[PDB]
């Protein structure tokens, strides 16, 4: 498979402006007719080359001449001796049935469906599959009127018509110029809910969302959250919906999450369908996020598009900073922050510390779905939040509107919009543009000064990005480095230096450098790198007093949560060191007793309360250590928890009754106190068992709702209490014919303590609620256990990684993109001990023998093994 380089990029030799396409739709061959008009822009004797996979060839016609002067290669068609401006008419067979890897055309059920990002339409037609070639779409649709009785393609339907032998046909027309990773088809039965948002300038949208028959009681809040999603956009960025209906499908079969394809957006069912019963309150906050998120795209990725696939974090960063925007204006602020910090630093960082790291824009791609990627997403949208601290809300409007005004219809590059940015604001981010081509984690390290003679505050801050796998130069950041001083009071200190103000968002441009504060009338407590202002690991030498001080005084939520896992980060790594030792937990009183008064602190916010009483995930945790000892973190976090509960059972106890509710609601004080009940419930399993049992037992027989059922259920597997397995098969049996449901069950096994996980596990494949054919039930076992326990993953006889070995020999040929998710745990090899990295690296030779190896596998494992 060879590598693509951004640096090779070039304009295409031809455009096509419009492609008129029909599907003769059947599951076993579909036959596509695509008439595209095309232009040569490049020499005159240069061939069109036509990207094309998987597709039998019927017939070529140029201006309908059917044409000799061609050929097929791998991967292409390539048609010479051209006039500059044409028709070209292709005829070509493809299997929907046959379509196992969901990349193209291929059947959900019984439905038809279609993924054509990031490479996709190439296995429909042979087409320019390249997101620089802006086309507009007709598509002509016949198929079988009982079977496939809605037929939908982005766009407004411009003609229908019946046929003979029971088929039928409808015709779409999209007027805006799109990519072909944009396209999409659905042909099936559906219930659809129908409703209509009216836009602030009057447009009315008529609203659709199908899901399979039986499942419209679950389908209104995914509406609602279209609705909230199109009034966010219009009240914080000015955006309007552009077309006359916006359609959603929810399909169970599904590799990406969702797809913002124009008008048609297709969703994996996980992210539209809830009911209370069947969907925790974080389910509903995901649909409402990813709902969102592809709303959002409509102007961030579709009204301005990608250049080139390595311009994927201009529409992936943004989108993911505009859905965290949305998510934290509609509810908590502080724990959308504190949630998706803990994906940067337990999960994100540890992609930038493997063999795959790459910067927001790589520079060198083999299979373009192996990056859509923790980094081109969450880190990309701390790059586009840096951009918001730089320039304040005001300028970054001004910025987004500049590149709306400029790029609007077209095709373009992260760094288009970072010059919008630039030229609105007169902000200058030149230097803050390296952020966009250097990988890995930027340490920055803190040492202070108090001097009381002449009142001042020297903060001494310096940086350095290790050297990562793919780049061996490194070179300072533009790190915007956010303060606040404390006094002994919990009052801030107004930042000042020579009788001037001095803005609280330092920016720390060079490897070492000097900042004085003057006026500074009491030694301070800092907090340092407020809300996360940059993607960097800090190090500063807290004492535990100071950091228990931010944790009653900070003014911002999230800084009393952060200073609180920097108290825990000490004390996790004192205990994983006791634990590789045989010795057992220590804490210190004062530690614990700075946890008792956030449980009994009558004014701190539920939702933050909640936060700082969940202990970091075994990911977060791995995350301060060089060499992972997994089976050491899980141990202590148990251990800590169990600790906890001990010592503040009383505490636990009282405020788990007093956020009891009896009626529920997706409401976000609601939320707020279940979830600070359930975190008390989560330490309450871990204490006394009988009383252990019997509160979690009761909770789960008592739930009138999914999230506080869950809450139960998780606790008696976590601290396998007596109850567990009672509850478990109860959940089986009532659940089993409901997949969505299914999945929080094969998690909650997956990610069991119990001594025989694996054995459960391989069990498990012959489950009636699982299949090797669907994604979401692939992840939720056999992703959870890979990625999700690393205690048992990463068990000393190396079972787990021969496990991973057997499911990926299965998954490399029937889904390669599923394999190359559930491969990540392997490739992470170097953070572990050399005897397990010798296991992980015979398990990963295995795989790189497979026959047919998929180049979305190939290019993990060679750099795993580099
Ligand atoms: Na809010
Ligand atoms: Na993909
Ligand atoms: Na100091
Ligand atoms: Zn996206």
């Amino acid at each position: 498979p060879q590598a693509k380089y951004r640096h090779d990029y070039r304009a295409p030799d031809y455009q096509i402006t419009d492609i008129d396409l029909t599907f003769d739709l059947d599951a076993q061959k579909t036959v596509v007719t695509a008439v595209s008009q095309a232009v040569r822009h490049g020499a005159s004797d240069a061939p069109l080359r036509l990207n094309g996979e998987d597709l039998k060839l019927v017939s070529v016609h140029i201006n309908d001449e059917p044409w000799t002067a061609w050929k097929e290669e791998e991967g292409a068609l390539v048609i010479s001796n051209l006039p500059e401006r044409f028709t070209l008419k292709i005829i070509n067979e493809i299997s929907p049935a046959a379509n196992t890897a969901l990349e193209g055309l291929y059947q959900s059920g019984d439905a038809l469906c279609t993924q054509c990002e990031a490479e996709g339409f190439r296995h429909i037609t042979y087409y320019l599959d390249r997101p620089d070639v802006l086309a507009r779409f007709t598509t002509k649709i016949i198929a079988d009127k009982i079977k496939y009785p809605f037929l939908l393609s982005n766009g407004n339907r411009v003609a229908q018509g019946e046929l003979e032998n029971g088929r039928h046909w409808v015709q779409w027309q999209d007027p805006f110029p799109k990519p072909c990773y944009l396209f999409a088809l659905v042909a099936g039965d559906f219930d659809v809910l129908r409703d209509t948002f009216t836009t602030r300038s009057g447009r009315e949208v008529a609203l659709e969302l199908y899901v399979d028959r039986g499942n419209l009681d679950r389908a209104p809040w995914a509406m609602t959250s279209l609705k909230n999603s199109m009034k966010w956009d219009e009240e914080r960025f000015g955006l309007e919906y552009d077309l006359d209906i916006y359609m959603i499908v929810a399909v169970d079969f599904f590799n990406m999450g969702a797809m913002e394809n124009k008008g048609l957006n297709i969703f994996n069912s996980k992210y539209v369908l809830a009911r209370t019963d069947t969907a925790t309150d974080k389910d509903y906050l995901d649909i409402e996020r990813v709902i969102g998120h592809e709303y959002f795209h409509n102007w961030t990725g579709n009204r301005v598009t990608c250049r080139d696939w390595f311009q994927l974090s201009l529409k992936e960063g943004l989108t993911v900073f505009r859905d965290q925007e949305f998510s934290s204006d509609l509810g908590s602020r502080a724990v959308n922050r504190i949630n998706n910090v803990r994906t940067m630093r337990g999960l994100q960082f540890a992609e930038d510390a493997s063999p795959m790291a790459h910067p927001i824009r790589p520079d060198m791609v083999i299979e373009m779905n192996n990056f859509y990627t923790l980094t081109v997403y969450e880190k990309g949208a701390e790059v586009i939040r840096m951009i918001h601290t730089l320039l304040g809300e005001e300028n970054f409007q001004k910025g987004m509107q500049l590149y709306f005004e400029r790029h609007d219809g077209s095709a373009a590059t992260c760094d288009d919009f970072v010059q919008a940015m630039e030229d609105a604001s007169n902000v200058d981010l030149s230097h803050f543009r390296r952020w966009y081509s250097q990988s890995g984690t930027p340490i920055v390290t803190v040492k202070d000064d108090y001097n009381p003679e002449t009142e001042q505050y020297t903060l001494t801050i310096s940086q350095r990005t290790p050297a990562t796998p793919d780049q061996a130069e490194k070179q300072p950041l533009h790190i915007p480095f956010a303060i606040e001083l404390y006094d002994n009071e919990g009052k801030v200190i107004p930042l000042q230096k020579g009788g001037h103000p001095v803005n609280s968002v330092l920016n720390v441009t060079q490897a070492e450098q000097t900042f004085v504060f003057d006026n500074v009338y009491f030694q301070p407590v800092p907090a340092l790198l407020c809300e996360f202002s940059a993607p960097v690991k800090l190090e500063y030498k807290w004492s535990d007093q100071q950091l228990t001080f931010l944790m009653r005084h900070a003014r911002n939520d999230f800084s009393r949560w952060d200073a609180a896992q920097s108290l825990l980060a000490t004390y996790i790594k004192l205990n994983v060191a006791r634990h590789q030792q045989g010795q057992p937990l220590s804490l210190p009183v004062h530690v614990a007793d700075a946890f008792r008064a956030v449980l009994l602190d009558e004014k701190i916010d539920p939702a933050l309360a909640a936060e700082i009483l969940t202990l970091p995930s075994v990911n977060e945790m791995a995350e301060l250590f060089d060499i992972i000892d997994p089976i050491a973190i899980a141990e202590v976090r148990e251990a800590l928890t169990r600790t906890l509960a001990t010592e503040l059972a009383d505490e636990l106890l009282a405020i788990y009754n007093a956020n009891y509710q009896s009626e529920y609601r997706v409401e976000h004080e609601d939320i707020a106190k279940r979830t600070l009940r359930n975190a008390c419930l989560r330490f309450l399993a871990f204490g006394e068992t009988h009383l252990a049992d019997v509160l979690v037992s009761k909770q789960f027989h008592e739930a009138n709702n999914m999230t506080d059922a869950l809450a139960a259920l998780s606790a008696a597997v976590a601290a396998q209490l007596p109850c567990r397995d009672a509850l478990m098969q109860e959940y089986d049996d009532k659940w089993h014919q409901n997949g969505l449901v299914m999945d929080k069950w094969f998690i909650l096994q997956a990610t069991s303590p119990a001594a025989n996980v694996l054995e459960t596990v391989r069990g498990l494949l012959q489950h009636r609620s699982f299949t090797m054919s669907n994604p979401n039930r692939i992840r939720s076992l056999i992703g959870a256990f890979a990625g999700s326990n690393p205690a048992a993953f990463h068990a000393e006889d190396g079972s787990g990684y021969l496990f991973l070995v057997e499911m990926l020999t299965d998954l490399n040929s029937r889904n390669p993109q599923v394999a190359s998710r559930l491969i990540e745990p392997l490739i992470r090899l170097k953070r572990y001990d050399a005897k397990r990295q010798e296991k992980m690296r015979a398990a990963l030779e295995q795989l790189k023998g497979l026959e047919n190896l998929s180049g979305d596998l190939y290019e993990k494992i060679t750099k795993a093994l580099a």
